[PDB]
DNA sequence: GTCAGAGGTGGCGAAAC
DNA sequence: TTTCGCCACCTCTGAC
């Protein structure tokens, strides 16, 4: 992972994020239309699953 | 009436105490 | 454990 930011850092255009919680995560990806529903809460993430 | 602004609320995560 | 901040959306009221 570390060396991996460090490539991609050095890049010129491109966005690296790192989550610490799989909220934040599933919040971005709801965001960028990869996802149908939004999953705030633990139990919509069950329904998901 | 719709959309934006404004604010609030609520949730989750982070940090500190 | 609380607080705080951030983020997102929804609610509420103004403005277009």
């Amino acid at each position: 992972l570390n060396e991996l930011k460090d490539r991609l850092d050095e890049m010129e255009g491109v966005q690296f994020k790192q989550f610490n919680s799989i909220t934040d995560y599933h919040a971005q990806m709801f965001d960028l239309g990869v996802i149908p529903k939004r999953l705030r809460s633990a139990s919509d993430r069950s329904k998901f699953y």
